[PDB]
């Protein structure tokens, strides 16, 4: 109400509008126009936003962590309320340690629906309180990924409407 | 700063499912409209006039939650309302398509308007309106899946 500290601390649910942090967990090997339209779509919703970038990814990733973070830094800087950082855990561990209560994913194919709707479940049993959220991808953006444009650059396709400039370069360097 | 949703849909009547997506959003929102269609493609068993009653009742205890009926252009709705958001729940694969199709056309028409989807809870994920309906016709027990104020109005419809 007003000077309620003596009395409550408050709860989450019921009592309207909370303070909001979100996580966007992935390799982001590296970050794509997709990645960037997500993350600012949901920079414009929540107050706070990590792009959480995971260290140790099971398939060896073709940028380290250090220059996964560095590009991504560069790439989003212009977002006031995004912060980019590495982790090595469970996501719902990241999100415990980071105070975070909202988790973006994003969600692309129909295929991908299934398995997204199980980590929810799991991560609702690890983290009751940690919200998940997702986004579908603009049109412009529906078909790409990390993968797919590393394999049609590693050919020479052109990828420059797929990436931010600092990515590309990055990426040209990489493949000789 | 000040985030609008609105959530739509026909709410026909409002279950436990819709009440668990809405609470869920307004905790994260700082405002959030139930949008409850007027003109639905089949006819409705509950009127708007009863749906919206139904439901502003069932959601009377969030403070940041308001119930309206609309029959135009959700892109209209949402511009005249000022709203910036809009939640969809996402229960099945069949569900997912449809609102990913919906989605893009409301880009079309409303670039402003971004569209958020939440899962349902374990507990909800298999219940609709239309089941729970079809399941009341026949008698079965459907006391867990509504709020009182619903459930007494549905025996009240079948009686």
């Amino acid at each position: 109400g007003s000077h309620m500290a003596s009395m409550t601390g408050g709860q989450q649910m019921g009592r309207g509008s909370m303070s909001t942090k979100a996580i966007y967990p992935g390799t982001f090997d590296p970050i794509t126009n997709g990645h960037i339209d997500i993350i600012t779509r949901a920079a414009s919703m929540f107050d706070r936003v990590i792009l959480a970038i995971a260290a140790s990814p099971s398939k060896k990733p073709m940028f380290d962590l250090e220059e996964r973070v560095a590009l991504a830094t560069t790439a989003l800087q212009h977002l006031p309320n995004v912060e980019v950082m590495g982790f090595s855990d469970l996501m719902a561990n990241f999100a415990r340690a980071q105070q975070a209560n909202i988790l973006i994913r994003g969600l692309r194919a129909v295929a991908d629906f299934e398995y997204e709707m199980q980590l929810a479940h799991m991560n609702r049993h690890l983290m009751p309180e940690l919200e998940s959220v997702f986004l579908m991808p603009s049109k412009e953006w529906s078909f790409i990924s990390s993968s797919l444009v590393k394999e049609v650059a590693r050919h020479a396709g052109d990828v420059t409407h797929f990436l931010p400039a600092n990515v590309h370069q990055a990426l040209m360097e990489k493949l000789k």
